[PDB]
């Protein structure tokens, strides 16, 4: 629950953002090695605003209990007494997006289909927290075993006001734009709609197995091309037109109609994560 | 932008102090009563002290854009007034009272959601309040809450995370805070100590019997009235447990009313703690 800086053993990083990192380390109080590897993060160079968002995301992560979301297992008040650093679980297998460009040979659709239907209840989860991701990706999805994957990355997430679905960011975003849904991109709108838009981005990089050369930003900045109108504004005028992202290669038919509808232009059209739960679970059998 | 005097239709008092006054008046330049209404504040015999203090108060709120603070309108002017947005359903404390049958223990969560973000926000504007209490929040409408009065609010040195006032405060002692009431220490974890006294107030829907000054004087021979409370603070006494509250908020008032401002949680980490339950 709580922990002590001095045993907290430094290795390496696993990722350093804009104005935090995450570092692996092994909370080693008894010397002999044996202690476990966590992931913690922390904050550099940082404004008043960051602090504070951190805060937040502590507490959501703290309050979130599911088997498909990464694991809080403390925190640590750091050097001198004064900072301030938040500990998880660390999973040795890595991201998704870099897990299955590696093994993509030793798994099939129904493997994929199995993380799919775990992040999608995952989700279901945080919706019923009245929580909107706000960043899901295949990066920042995290692979458990071969057969168990976790969402990961709550440092955009944000909880509903108790009155409303939606919520407005007064700061516009700066994470890649090619998971945003049009509503987010035109007017910085967010929900578990917006969640759902984003759900179909991670079943198309899912069943593209991370290709970088059909990811995304591939994708789109090949449909968007350069001509000037910032890319923000001409991917919303793509977007608006009816333009999606294109059936990738072998894509079993029924997936790529799910996509479809997680990208249906009103958010009020899109399924809930209930609606594709079973959607998915049953799709072969 | 500017409100001129001989368009402001004087119509009630809406509170009174010691050496300032709020009214009610409609702002009604087409003089058909069509204008929309405003609290418009200002001061009456008052010293040199109290108009400067009324000026730093008109220039915060000016700079104050939060949709759980009460919104400045504007000045009208050889003597200074404050206008602002008037919201007519009054004050909480009188709300809750009066119409507790129709408000549940959810919708207390959302007035304390809503109290939480405004006090946040005062937070990141490096401000203290000073004043919070459920006689100083307003109600926007059944589902909205504003915070209000502020006539006592202090911004930080840019350099510093305290303030101390050096001529202490005649408003009440209750909901001060241990470093409050001994050394006159004011801060955002001051803020803090009081929003857990606000929490109280509205799970106990501002019952008059059962109010922190009722409830304090009942847990208190004979000294000073201050130097009881400070040292039944110190002892580790605290407001009870409403009977109209959740196991979980009462804990989070307990945590709000740590000794030490340092253990008390930030208005950032209080709420998600009220939003997810
Ligand atoms: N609990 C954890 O955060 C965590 C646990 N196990 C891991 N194994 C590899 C990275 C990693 C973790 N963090 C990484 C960090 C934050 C987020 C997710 C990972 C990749 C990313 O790019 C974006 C940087
Ligand atoms: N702009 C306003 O402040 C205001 C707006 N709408 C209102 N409707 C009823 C009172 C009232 C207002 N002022 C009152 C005044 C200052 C403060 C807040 C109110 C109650 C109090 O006791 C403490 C006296």
């Amino acid at each position: 629950t709580i922990f002590e800086e001095r045993h907290l053993k430094y290795i390496s990083q696993l990722g350093k953002g804009n104005f935090g990192s995450v570092e692996l380390c092994r909370y080693d109080p008894l010397g002999d090695n044996t202690g476990a590897l966590v992931a913690v993060k922390q904050l550099q160079h940082s404004g008043p605003d960051q602090q504070r968002d951190f805060q937040r995301e502590i507490q959501i992560l703290k309050a979130l209990h599911s088997d498909f979301i990464v694991k809080y297992r403390g925190v640590s008040y750091g050097p001198g007494r004064q900072s301030l650093r938040l500990v998880m679980e660390y999973l040795p297998s890595g991201c998704l997006r870099d897990f299955l460009q590696r093994h993509r040979a030793r798994l099939d659709a129904s493997r994929l289909l199995l993380y799919s239907s775990q992040i999608c209840k995952g989700m279901e989860y945080l919706g019923s927290r009245r929580c909107v991701h706000r960043d899901l990706a295949a990066r920042n999805i995290l692979v458990e075993s071969e057969a168990h994957v976790k969402i990961a990355d709550f440092g955009l997430a944000k909880l509903l006001p108790l009155d409303k679905d939606y919520y407005v960011v007064r700061e516009p975003g700066q994470s890649p734009i090619f998971w945003y849904a049009p509503e987010s991109l035109s007017d910085n709108i967010f929900s578990r709609q917006s969640d759902v838009w984003s759900f179909g981005v991670v079943l198309y990089e899912l069943f593209t197995y991370c290709d970088k050369s059909c990811s995304p930003s591939a994708e789109f900045l090949r449909m968007m091309g350069s001509e000037d109108v910032p890319a923000l504004s001409r991917l919303l005028e793509l977007l608006e037109e009816g333009q999606r992202l294109p059936a990738p290669p072998a894509c079993p038919a029924e997936v790529h109609e799910l996509m479809k509808l997680c990208w249906a232009p009103s958010p009020q059209d899109r399924p809930s994560f209930s609606a594709l739960g079973p959607q998915l679970d049953m799709l072969w059998s």
